[PDB]
């Protein structure tokens, strides 16, 4: 589906303008979509500085873009309801030189277009272009392509689909709005020669003979073991013996205060802040400690300087846990895991590691894990709720999320809603909390970020958000006077806002959103007033 | 004592070379002395990159410098036994253009020189120069100067002084080795036109009604009171009731109202020149154990608008109701404001509140470990010779545990305090390198003044070494792992190493001077940091 002409290609970075007719939320969502290009490709973006060709983003009616670099400059439109990661990703892919997936020259072998049922003025979104205009890039028809339309796209009658696959099962798949597909990234790579990315710096499932270039120090008491899953890893959940590998550190024998270091390869950063994401178990004593360290360049070039960054200790949950550690490395470094034995006479177990990822991105502000989700989803009635632990953002605001496993508002869908929690800082924070962008994300447990298609939704807190339940006062005002008391956290929690129909039960049982029968949700609550 | 010819003046930053015949300890001590110049003056230093005049620091015999800029480049010698802040500062003051204070043209009015006592070849250190060579910079003769010799300097006979003050009280005062005097800084500023300094960013004693430009918002519930010290049993830290109608502190009361009521006190906007700052202040918490003092930043949101909050640290009240010192690390690289939130907890269980005085903000690290010894005059009476006190265990950035030993009445040196450093066992020791090979220790007794230009804090420096060994441990390195070389203590569950330090760190008579014992308590700072990157 790529425009054949080699003259129609951008030279990176793409220069851009965000027009002031975009709201704060749309500005934020475009800047968020840019980070997905930088994480999964070598496409990059810069502010406009007098270049010949550029993108300007505007709030015109609907979502649309020109195709390819048009060398005078061009518009992307992000209309009302178009401010979403996936939809902005769809439009920037047009500007990069892509047509829709149904616009391939071979598409008639794969789909039906029901021509009578398209709304007038939209028929060109269902046209096909001849092989002089477009190229296959040696790739098949990707029904999961972000550039494909959903069945009910610009239809006359809501009961009748405009587009269907010639095999009916794919009607459940066509027109996903999660993320870039694997073949969409492969096509974008094949068009622009990217193979590296700007912000994926390391990843390790431990399934290599060199263990991803990790090493172990002599200046410790013991070693971590490369463990055969023959007690199962996180990458494959024990699908076969010797297929999934992990690092294990036993704590059931020896002295207390014995330890082992696992050190990464040396890493060269391109940004000032990194996020280390990893999965772990702690089945041993409550006094065992998994400690994360950095060993960094001393400014001579010798990577020999230790810094302790975080400590983890064992509760009564012995299942796999996700961990996020903020690093702040600006010179070459190695990240380190120290496992420490404590009370071996009261440990029947140890420390486990798998599925490490390192990105040059922020770590998520709040993480909620809901266990046994496929059982919770049957045990919970329509409109019954789960509520998160309270989270604090960088500004000190308390927040949380409400999850309704069965939405009364849309059957066969999940409903996620954000709320503000009362917290220890409230007495000095500004109220109502507005111009704060909420990004809720349901993670794809893929340890490689080029494979992930995480669901995400975005909104910005506004003075327009009001409810009759609080006498038409702002939902985001101080929780002690616009919220209700909960014994689970001793909080007041606001009225909750978000999406009925966030993700379907038929989507959630796919793409590893439930990899160990558990759901992981990321929440960012951050001020975007500086985009005004 | 300054050189009169303006062609002898430097252009800043002064380019320098640290020669490899300096050991690590000496190189690290020189860089520490440059920080003291950047903290108290506008003098600055850069690594050499091919300039015409520069200073090369080397280890030769004795400790010496040429006087003023020699336009082709010049040596400073830093010999064995001269890796000390005050000695390095004294040599740098020679290179900047100063002679000794006993070399002033008027010196005969203030001191006697005993020439027949001077060791051969050292007598030129005692020469006086004429008013055509040297300026007084319109300053009086300073007995407390860093450029003045001690009585027993280059003397043939250990019992007989080479130099004495004409008024005998000053024989106990001449030859101080603390820091720059107030007059030495005034001379350096007059010679080089300094007004600002590179590293002092703010300070506040609250003595003016303007409260150093601090403001109080209305997004909080209440206000901090600017409180007068005219109440019995409550005073400020700056003057401690010495001075009627004079000493002010901020007070936030917690004995009435609702719980979780708060007040914000907020600084003026600050433009940091570095990436890291240290906020030092003094406080009391006489209220409920549930009261909080919280330090915050409000920083530029990248639009030029200072409206972005970050919480930095929290403080809570134990059973000590006297003034406590606090240090907070800030890492600001754009314009910002530092903020104090006082918070009420349990007003039905409070008869007091939160107190603030003596704020200082510098573009430096914070001290790695801080020890306060309370009632020090009474400790100094009630402790026998060679009995000891030991600090809580500190941890450095690399995760090594360390502490300090204080012997208030030193047996080895009568009329002196002995202060020493040890490595503590700690939770990281299993993965750290042993023995410590090249970590510099800096120990400082704080002269308690809120303006850093008024402080003469006593400091000592050494570097941990393979050569530090004891017969008590079969001639093994003192800095090997504390569980194999140290003795167990019930006081912290640590093993503490053999200590290394200075009998004669400071005299009892020096300690009862200036602001070393301000509220009858002693404050010791410690830093313990790797200098291998200078090799
Ligand atoms: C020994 O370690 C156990 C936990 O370790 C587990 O059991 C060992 C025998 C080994 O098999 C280990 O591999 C295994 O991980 C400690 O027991 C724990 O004690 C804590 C503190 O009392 C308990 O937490 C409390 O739980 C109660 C409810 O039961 C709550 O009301 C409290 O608020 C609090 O959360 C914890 O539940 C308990 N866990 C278990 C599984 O027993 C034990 O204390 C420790 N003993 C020694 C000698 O240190
Ligand atoms: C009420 O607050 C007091 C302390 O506050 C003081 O007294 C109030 C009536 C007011 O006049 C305040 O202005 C004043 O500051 C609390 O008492 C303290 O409780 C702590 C914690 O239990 C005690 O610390 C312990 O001390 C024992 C030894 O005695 C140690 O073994 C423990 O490890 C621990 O350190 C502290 O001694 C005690 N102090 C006093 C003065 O009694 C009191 O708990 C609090 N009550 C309520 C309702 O919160
Ligand atoms: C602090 O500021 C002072 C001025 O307020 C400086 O003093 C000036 O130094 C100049 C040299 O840098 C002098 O100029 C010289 O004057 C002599 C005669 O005195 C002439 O022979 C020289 O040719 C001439 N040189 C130049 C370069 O012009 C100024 O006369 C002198 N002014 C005063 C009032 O003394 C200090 O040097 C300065 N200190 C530092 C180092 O910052
Ligand atoms: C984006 O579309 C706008 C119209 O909505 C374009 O603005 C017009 O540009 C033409 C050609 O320069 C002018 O004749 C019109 O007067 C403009 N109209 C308005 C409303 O400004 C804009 O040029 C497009 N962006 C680019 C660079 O392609
Ligand atoms: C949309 O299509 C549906 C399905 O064809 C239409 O529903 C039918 O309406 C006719 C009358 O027009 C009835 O005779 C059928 O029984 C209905 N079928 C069903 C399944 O309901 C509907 O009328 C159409 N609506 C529009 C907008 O034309
Ligand atoms: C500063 O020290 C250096 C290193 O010692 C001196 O360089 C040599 O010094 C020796 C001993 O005085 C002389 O024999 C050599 O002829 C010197 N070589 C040169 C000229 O580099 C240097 O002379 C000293 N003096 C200064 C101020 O540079
Ligand atoms: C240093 O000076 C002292 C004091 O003058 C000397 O001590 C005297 O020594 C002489 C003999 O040489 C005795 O007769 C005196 O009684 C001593 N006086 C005192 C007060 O002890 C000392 O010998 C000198 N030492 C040196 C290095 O010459
Ligand atoms: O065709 C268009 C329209 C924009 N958009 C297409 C689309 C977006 C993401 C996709 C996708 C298809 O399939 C995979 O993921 C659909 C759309 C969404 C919200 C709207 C809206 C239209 O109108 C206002 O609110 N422009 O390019
Ligand atoms: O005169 C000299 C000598 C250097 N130094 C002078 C001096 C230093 C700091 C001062 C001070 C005087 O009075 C206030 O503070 C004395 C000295 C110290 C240690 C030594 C040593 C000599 O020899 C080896 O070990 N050069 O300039
Ligand atoms: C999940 O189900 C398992 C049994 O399959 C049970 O042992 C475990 O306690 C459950 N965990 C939660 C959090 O419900
Ligand atoms: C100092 O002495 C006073 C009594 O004069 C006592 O109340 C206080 O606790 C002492 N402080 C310490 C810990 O030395
Ligand atoms: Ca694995
Ligand atoms: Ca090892
Ligand atoms: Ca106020
Ligand atoms: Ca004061
Ligand atoms: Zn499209
Ligand atoms: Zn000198």
């Amino acid at each position: 589906n790529g425009l054949r002409d080699p003259n129609t290609r951008w030279t990176f970075p793409i220069p851009y303008i965000l027009a002031d007719n975009l709201g704060l939320n749309a500005k934020g969502a475009i800047l968020y979509a840019f980070e997905m290009f930088r994480l999964k490709s070598c496409v990059d973006f810069k502010p406009y500085e007098g270049e010949s060709s550029y993108i300007i983003f505007q709030q015109f009616d609907g979502c649309w873009s020109e195709v390819g670099d048009q060398h005078v400059g061009q518009n992307i439109s992000i209309g009302q309801g178009c401010a979403y990661k996936a939809i902005i990703e769809h439009e920037i892919l047009h500007a990069l030189g892509f047509y829709h997936e149904q616009s391939r020259t071979d598409r008639d072998d794969y789909v039906n277009i029901w021509w009578d049922q398209i709304l007038s003025g939209y028929q060109h979104n269902f046209d096909t272009y001849d092989d002089s205009l477009i190229t296959d890039l040696n790739t098949p028809y990707d029904y999961e392509s972000l550039m494909h339309y959903q069945p009910f796209s610009f239809n006359k009658n809501a009961s009748v689909p405009t587009i269907t696959a010639k095999i009916p099962e794919f009607n459940s798949i066509i027109g996903q709005r999660l993320d870039f597909s694997a073949i969409d990234l492969e096509r974008l790579n094949r068009m622009y020669n990217c193979t590296t990315t700007h912000t994926l710096l390391d990843h390790c499932t431990f399934e290599k003979a060199n263990i991803c270039g990790m090493i172990q120090g002599t200046r410790d008491d013991t070693d971590w073991a490369h463990q055969d899953s023959a007690e199962v890893d996180h990458t494959l959940l024990g699908q076969c013996t010797g297929a999934g590998y992990f690092m294990q550190f036993s704590t059931s024998s020896g002295s207390a205060e014995e330890a082992a270091l696992l050190e990464s390869r040396i890493l060269y950063p391109k940004r000032k802040q990194q996020c280390l994401q990893f999965f772990y178990k702690m089945t041993g004593s409550p006094s065992d400690r998994l400690v994360v360290w950095v060993r960094r360049d001393d400014s001579t070039g010798n990577v020999r300087k230790l810094v302790k960054v975080q400590t983890f200790q064992g509760d009564d949950d012995h299942n796999w846990k996700i961990a996020h550690v903020v690093l702040k490395e600006e010179q070459k470094f190695r990240y380190l895991f120290q496992g420490t034995k404590g009370d071996p006479q009261n440990s029947t177990g140890g420390i486990y590691l798998d599925d490490i990822t390192l990105t040059e991105t922020p770590c998520p502000t709040g993480v909620w894990t809901v266990r046994n989700f496929s059982q919770v989803l049957e045990n919970t009635s329509k409109g019954d709720k789960l509520q998160s632990p309270r989270f604090y953002n960088s500004e000190g605001y308390g927040f949380g999320v409400t999850l309704y496993p069965n939405s009364r508002e849309s059957s066969g869908y999940l409903r996620l809603a954000f709320h503000v929690c009362s917290g220890e800082n409230d007495a000095i924070l500004e109220w109502p909390v507005e111009n704060r962008q909420v990004i809720i994300t349901i993670l794809d447990q893929e340890p490689d970020v080029r494979n992930r298609m995480s669901s995400s939704m975005v909104f910005t807190t506004s003075k327009s958000h009001t409810s009759p339940a609080i006498n038409d006062t702002v939902i985001w005002d101080r929780p002690s006077r616009v919220g209700t008391y909960h014994t689970d956290c001793n909080c007041f929690r606001s009225i909750d806002l978000g999406w009925s129909g966030f993700i379907s039960h038929q989507m959630l049982k796919r793409r590893s959103f439930l990899k160990n029968d558990d759901l992981i949700i990321f929440v960012d609550f951050e001020d975007i007033t500086h985009l005004s």
